[PDB]
Parts: C-alpha cells; sequence; structure tokens
RNA sequence: GGCCUGUGUGCAGGUGGUGCAUGGCUGUCGUCAGCUCGUGUCGUGAGAUGUUGGGUUAAGUCCCGCAACGAGCGCAACCCUUGU
C-alpha cells in the first residue's frame, strides 16, 4: 500500500546519492548501480520498506504513540515546520540541545519558567 | 537574714607556661576575578564536558556553533558623600 508513486518519485529524483568518497560499504546491498560517479536507490527496497514503515506509525498512532520530527538540514527546516505545524505534532528544526531525551526533567524547569 | 572580725574546710588567687590544641579578632596574595554545585554524557580508573574557539568589555559582562541543560559564591545595582 502506497500513495506516492515510481514515477513522481523519479521526478522528484530522491534516488541520488553522494559521490565517490563517500558511500558507506554497509550500504552495498541497497546500491544498485554507478553512473557518473553518482550511486542510484534501489525503489523497490524504497518502496517496500516506506510500507513497512507505513504500517508501523498506523499502529503506532492507534495505540497512541508520540513520534517527534527531527530535522537541522537548512534545505528542509521550513519544510518541517510548516508540515509539524499544520499537523500539530511537537517538532524541532533548528538546534538539537544535548541530552534533551535522557535529560527531561531539567528542561521541564525551563518548560515551566517559560 | 545582711556584714565580717579570729580557726580552718573546700577554694580564691597567677600579665607562670603552652597561638605546633584552641574560640573570637586581625594582616598579606588582592579589591586580583576567579572559584563551585544538580542532572546528563563519555572512559573501567584516577577522571573529562559544562569553564573549548572567534569577537567585545575594567570584570566567568555579553553574542555566535559546539553533549551539554541549569544554578551558586563573585562582578554591577540597591547604602554615604560630592555635581545641578
Ligand atoms: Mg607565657
Ligand atoms: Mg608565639
Ligand atoms: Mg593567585
Ligand atoms: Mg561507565
Ligand atoms: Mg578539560
Ligand atoms: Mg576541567
Ligand atoms: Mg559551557
Ligand atoms: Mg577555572
Ligand atoms: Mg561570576
Amino acid at each position: 500500500m502506497a500513495v506516492v508513486t515510481m514515477k513522481q518519485l523519479l521526478d522528484s529524483g530522491a534516488h541520488f546519492g553522494h559521490q565517490t568518497r563517500r558511500w558507506n560499504p554497509k550500504m552495498k546491498r541497497f546500491i544498485f548501480t554507478d553512473r557518473n560517479g553518482i550511486y542510484i536507490i534501489d525503489l523497490q527496497q524504497t518502496l517496500t520498506y516506506i510500507d513497512k514503515a507505513y504500517e508501523f506509525v498506523k499502529e503506532t498512532v492507534a495505540h497512541g504513540g508520540t513520534v517527534l520530527f527531527v530535522g537541522t538540514k537548512k534545505q528542509a527546516q521550513e519544510s518541517i515546520a510548516e508540515e509539524a505545524t499544520r499537523v500539530g505534532m511537537p517538532y524541532v528544526n533548528q538546534r538539537w540541545l544535548g541530552g534533551m531525551l535522557t535529560n527531561f526533567s531539567t528542561v521541564h524547569k525551563r518548560l515551566q519558567r517559560l
């Protein structure tokens, strides 16, 4: 089950990877082929794992689970922030403070102060 | 009862000793700006981060990214005088 189709996935160009100086050998199984120094991701595996995460998140939301969105790259901060505020979900987009999850009691004081 | 003259009883009485046992008070480093704690994280262990680098100020006064998030004694203010 999917909503986003392969053709428009190619149009968006999500299959592109990094150069030959950064590829992790543990990602060889994912890697299909390299053309002009850029790797191509396996779209079948991508769709299957997207489906897996799809039912996982469906069950999590049905059972009442909370998911935090994390992203700091400049090119996605605005998009993540807009989507999170439209969907009413807590999010972080600009800076990740050290030990925010392992240390929640201390920052509870900061939240109460705010 | 108060007070004390003669006997003592305990005992008063000592600027006699011990600031290498002490209380309190005081001088210098220096009116220098440095010195700590809670949680977390890392390593086994004595431990490290926070307190690193750049900029700025008389000052750990402040800004920027960084496993750090906060707080404390200090710094300035609140007190006196002098200037209208
Ligand atoms: Mg003597
Ligand atoms: Mg002496
Ligand atoms: Mg000194
Ligand atoms: Mg350990
Ligand atoms: Mg150190
Ligand atoms: Mg240190
Ligand atoms: Mg620090
Ligand atoms: Mg120091
Ligand atoms: Mg200080």
